[PDB]
């Protein structure tokens, strides 16, 4: 038994709800919440803007320092970072950009970092302003991911169009 609350359930694994993010890692306190990182983590909008805007820029100073550090991510990649005031960590994974001409096939990479962590709380990947398009997202998440997964969408009208379309 975890503490998500009122998330309908899609398969074995997959469970998904219409939520702000910030309010539901502030709520429950994952393990693990999912970060739709860039390379650069520039958390600057999306996602990754809600979520260092919730931690008053501590996730970005200390992005910072990772990548001063590491250097960038590759498209398809992550790492474990803090989860500040949100979540023990946070996994800062990067999804293709549809908008800077990058291959959706590395969506399914991307995912496959998830399977890492047995619980996490995630947006969609490459959904929103990464350009793609959110069903192909959810689909490739099911068919990628194997651990638990608690999908926030953020925009009602888009959570209803998941959920009516959903094989
Ligand atoms: N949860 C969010 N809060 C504010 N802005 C956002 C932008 C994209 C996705 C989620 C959020």
């Amino acid at each position: 038994v975890n503490s998500f609350s009122g998330y309908l359930k899609l398969t074995d694994n997959v469970y998904i709800k219409n939520a702000d993010i910030v309010e539901e890692a502030k709520k429950v306190k994952p393990t693990v919440v999912v970060n739709a990182a860039n390379v650069y983590l520039k958390h600057g909008g999306g996602v990754a803007g809600a979520l260092n805007k919730a931690t008053n820029n501590a996730m970005q100073v200390e992005s910072d320092d990772y990548i001063a550090t590491n250097g960038p991510l590759k498209v398809g990649g992550s790492c474990v970072l803090s989860g500040h005031n949100l979540a023990k960590h946070c996994l800062h994974v990067v999804g293709p950009n549809v908008n800077k001409g990058e291959d959706i096939q590395l969506l399914k990479s991307a995912y496959e970092n998830f399977n890492q962590h047995e619980v996490l709380l995630a947006p969609l990947l490459s959904a929103g302003i990464f350009g793609a398009d959110p069903i192909h997202s959810l689909r490739v998440c099911v068919d990628t991911v194997r651990t638990n997964v608690y999908l926030a969408v953020f925009d009602k009208n888009l959570y209803d169009k998941l959920v009516s379309s959903f094989l």
